[PDB]
Parts: C-alpha cells; structure tokens; sequence
C-alpha cells in the first residue's frame, strides 16, 4: 500500500553542512534546515510524520542533538512539512513558530477550505504548543537572529524566513524559501477560488518578496527547486562556494511565475 510520491519524497539524505552554522537535515524530496550556536539550535520544518526520525537521526549524526533545538520554525501547514512537528517537539520541547493560517493547519492536524489541497491530503499530528509568526517577525535562539517573510500562494499561510551565516569574518545571507508553486488538488482554481479569493494577490505579492530578499545561500522547501542535489555534488570538490549563488531567489521565482502562466492558461481553456 506504499505510496510512491511520500516515498520518493521522504528518502534519506545524508546531512551536511551549508555554510558555518546551518546545515542540512532533511531528505532526499522535503526540507528541514539546523542552524546551530552554543545557546541552542533552530530547526526548520519537520517533513512527513515518518520523517521526523530521520530528521532527529541526521541531527545526530552531524554530532548535535535534538534535545538542544530550542525553536522550530514551520514554513507552511501542508503534512509534508508539518507531519513530523509534533514528533519533534515532544522531544526537543521546543516552541513551533508557524504564520496565524498555518497555525489553524498545525493546531488541528489538517488544512481548511481555503487551502488548493484541501480534502486532498491526510490528517497528520496536531502540534500542541506555538507561536505566531507574523510577516517582518523576528525571533532568536541566542545569536541567532531569524526573520519571517510572508510567502503565501501555495498556501495562504505561508511563510520564508531569513538569517545570517558567518564562516568567521565573512557572512552570508541564507534564504529557507517556501513552495510557491501553483499546484492544487484537481478541480481547485487559483484564479476563480471562493475559499481562497486572494491567491492570486498573494502569489505575485511572494514573487515580489522573495525575489528582492538578500540571497547568498538559498534552501527551497522542496530542495530539487533550487537545485541542492546538483549543489551538493558540486560541493564534493568545490566547498561551500557550491552553495552561494546570489542569484537563486530570483530564478527560483522566475520559475515559480512561469509555472503560474502555465497553470493560469490551462484553468482559463
Ligand atoms: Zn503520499
Ligand atoms: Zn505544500
Ligand atoms: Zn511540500
Ligand atoms: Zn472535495
């Protein structure tokens, strides 16, 4: 009974670094990002239900532990991000950091009526304790110091966020960048949405957000939209420089508007 899109998406990756303090924790198909300091980390979503072991597995291997994340950060409330939340608080008894819409998402396990993929995804875990993130909000673990870009679109409650990286005297400007990709369940219409009337206000309003933002190092939420795998391989001999790419935010949205003329011609014939 596998289903082979949660299974592609939650297949393992091995972790490793980005740049100085954040590194990659996720899978091979979903985000999840640590950023670390002596103070205690921050963690960024927590993919499928099933993947919080791996995520918790791959934070030990990088020789840190779950127990020292001390704010998680959602970007949207869809059960490939938001599944294995609860599991990762309940053991790092960290606060969850979510946009009001997808905190409505997080609180009950499952998306409302003004979501494209609503009665169209399963219920996952509902997360019991949270902050609200609200757009230009900022929050910190110590000297870490994020901000929340508000990203929806994809859905309306989501959420990027932005931090900076140093490797001693230089710093870098890392971008964890939400879907926001026009994709839905069938039969729901960006442009002619009665739940969700200001989609396509909001997608072009993120279009504009994410492609001005300060950008060395970019991480999307699906990873293969910023191209990380073929980053990585590329780091295998290049370093970190294989990561920085000031450009990213800009032709990740230049991809994401493409995709939007696309799916706009095909809802309007
Ligand atoms: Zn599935
Ligand atoms: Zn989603
Ligand atoms: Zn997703
Ligand atoms: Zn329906």
């Amino acid at each position: 009974p596998g289903c082979e899109v949660c299974a592609t998406w939650n297949a393992d990756q091995a972790p490793f670094r980005l740049f100085g303090n954040t590194y990659y924790v996720g899978m091979k198909g979903l985000s999840s990002v640590l950023v670390t300091s002596p103070q205690g980390h921050v963690l960024i979503d927590g993919g499928l239900p099933e993947s919080a072991p791996k995520i918790i597995a791959n934070i030990g291997a990088l020789g840190f532990r779950i127990e020292d994340v001390k704010l998680i950060l959602n970007s949207h409330g869809h059960i490939d991000h938001a599944g294995g939340l609860a599991e990762l608080q309940r053991r790092s008894n960290a606060l969850v950091a979510a946009s009001p819409s997808a905190a409505l998402d997080l609180a009950s396990g499952e998306v409302g009526p003004d979501d494209p993929q609503y009665h169209a995804l399963p219920k996952y875990p509902p997360v019991k304790d949270m902050r609200l993130a609200r757009d230009g909000g900022q929050f910190n673990v110590g000297p870490v110091y994020l901000t929340a870009h508000a990203t929806p679109g994809h859905t309306p409650g989501g959420l990027s966020w932005t931090w900076q990286s140093c490797d001693g005297p230089r710093c870098l400007n890392m971008v964890y960048a939400d879907s926001i990709n026009a994709v839905s369940r069938p039969g729901f219409k960006f442009s002619a949405s009665s739940e969700y009337p200001n989609a396509l206000a909001d997608l072009r309003h993120s279009f504009e957000t994410l492609e001005k933002l300060p950008c060395d190092v970019l991480i999307s939420a699906h990873p293969e939209a910023s191209q990380l795998w073929q980053r990585l391989e590329a780091s295998a001999t290049g370093g970190s420089d294989a990561f920085v790419d000031p450009q990213a935010c800009r032709a990740y949205v230049a991809a994401a508007r493409t995709l939007l003329d696309s799916r706009l011609d095909q809802e309007k014939q």
